[PDB]
């Protein structure tokens, strides 16, 4: 897991799946790492979540075309909070196409956050350059709009915060969760991607399969410890 800034830190799954944790200060929480993922194909690149802000953004996005040689063209966020498009702005300066779930879109334009261009209400399946990108919203979790980015050709599934990692003990941030669906959401996303070979989180190391069954305790943990 090589280093590429003092902030940012990139690991390579596949030929032409990356992932990368970027560290950033977040009142109340602290030093605190987020992930997202680059998919390169023909010199292309989509990026799955930014950084926080626009300059990890920009550092990000130079560093694709230099180390991999590829153009940044589209950009699909998890949800609205600030470790998925918080350096859109950025981006957009550069004209990148952005897709999202429709909730997304209406959460960011209300709330005075730059605005991504194409929703989906349920399923989006976009080309970078004839490599199929596949999202789905299977019902709210972390996050109302939240949804997941799944990878046919690479079996690789990008659960982003609706999924933790398996050294988390804690339910985390649900200030915008919602835990009434949670765990029918999760039970979908085990049912749809029974053979995925990669799931990567949107905060810890990544796994397989098993994220999805250590999440769904985590929740049910909750649902019971406070009810
Ligand atoms: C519990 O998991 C992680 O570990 C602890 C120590 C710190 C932490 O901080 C977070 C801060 C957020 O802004 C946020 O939105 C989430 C969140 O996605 O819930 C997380 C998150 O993931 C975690
Ligand atoms: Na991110
Ligand atoms: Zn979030
Ligand atoms: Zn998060």
């Amino acid at each position: 897991s090589v280093k590429i800034s003092d902030d940012i830190s990139i690991t390579q799954l596949s030929d032409k799946v990356y992932t990368y944790v970027s560290l950033a200060e977040i009142e109340g929480w602290g030093m605190v790492p987020s992930n997202g993922m680059i998919v390169i194909n023909n010199h292309q690149a989509a990026l799955l979540d930014t950084p926080i802000n626009d300059a990890q953004t920009e550092m990000l996005v130079n560093w694709v075309t230099d180390s991999l040689h590829a153009k940044v063209t589209t950009f699909i966020p998890n949800h609205w909070h600030g470790d998925c498009i918080g350096g859109l702005g950025y981006l957009q300066r550069k004209g990148v196409q952005s897709y999202a779930n429709q909730m997304t879109i209406d959460l960011a334009k209300e709330k005075g956050l730059p605005v991504p261009e194409h929703g989906f209400t349920d399923s989006l399946t976009v080309s970078l350059d004839g490599m199929p990108l596949q999202c789905y919203y299977l019902g709210g979790g972390h996050a109302t709009d939240n949804i997941v980015v799944w990878l046919p050709t690479e079996n690789i599934l990008f659960g982003g915060c609706m999924l933790k990692d398996n050294q988390a003990t804690s339910i985390g941030n649900i200030s915008d969760a919602d835990v009434t669906a949670w765990p029918k959401t999760l039970d979908k996303v085990k049912a749809k991607f029974p053979s995925a070979r990669y799931v990567v989180p949107g905060h810890g190391d990544y796994g397989g399969t098993e994220l999805i069954e250590h999440t769904k305790q985590i929740v049910n943990q909750y649902i019971e410890s406070t009810s």
